[PDB]
């Protein structure tokens, strides 16, 4: 039982997203990075997490994947840059993204 | 659930000790990392991961918080840099760390 704590306490922001793009898992952190609170962003696609010059391009990006210092546009169009983590976890028979990310 | 593939498949070194400094999770990342398999690690306490030269000054440190550029030493004594990154997670009353950690 602590596999959760130990994401949902994290320090680094956490976005799981599911087989479909959506958005599984968003933590306090997270919430701070992007100024959406996790109730904006849980089922939703992971388009409204992406800058918007950048909406086009990810889509390829994931889709390619599925056959680093990043400047990240928050809720209110301000901007940070942040270092991001990137693992692919198989399960469930199903491929999920967890992005790990810092100011 | 989700949250121990998230972690178990991070591409990050990830560790987790329990409130007696014991070593409860250590994914395939940190065996890269340190040079242990898990069965060397499970149960035994963090002074096994930490470099014989800070043995000295670690015990008081994580005393302090309970009451990074960092340099790792491997079971084969060689030496590599890494970035940690360290959550304190609590839960059912228990103080607990998690480490995440890359080269
Ligand atoms: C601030 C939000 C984001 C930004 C600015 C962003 C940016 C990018 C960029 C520019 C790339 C193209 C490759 C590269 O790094 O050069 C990429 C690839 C990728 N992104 Fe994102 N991303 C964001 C969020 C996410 C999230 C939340 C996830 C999944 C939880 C994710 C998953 C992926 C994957 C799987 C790819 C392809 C992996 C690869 O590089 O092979 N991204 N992203
Ligand atoms: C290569 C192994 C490691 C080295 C070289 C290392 C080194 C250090 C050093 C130099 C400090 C004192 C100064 C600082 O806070 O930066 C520190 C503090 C600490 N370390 Fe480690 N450490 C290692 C692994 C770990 C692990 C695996 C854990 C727990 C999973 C851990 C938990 C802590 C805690 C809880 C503190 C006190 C943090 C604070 O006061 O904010 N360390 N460590």
């Amino acid at each position: 039982g602590i596999f959760f704590p130990a994401l949902e306490q994290n320090m680094m922001g956490a976005v799981l997203i599911n087989e479909n793009d959506e958005v599984m898992f968003f933590n306090p952190a997270a919430e701070k990075l992007w100024g959406y609170k996790r109730e904006e962003v849980i089922g939703n696609n992971i388009d409204m997490l992406i800058p918007r010059d950048l909406r086009p391009a990810h889509p390829e990006y994931i889709r390619h994947n599925r056959e680093r210092e990043l400047q990240l546009e928050k809720k209110d169009g301000s901007k940070i840059w942040t270092r991001f983590a990137l693992s692919k976890v198989s399960a469930e028979g199903k491929v999920y993204y967890l992005a790990l990310v810092r100011d």
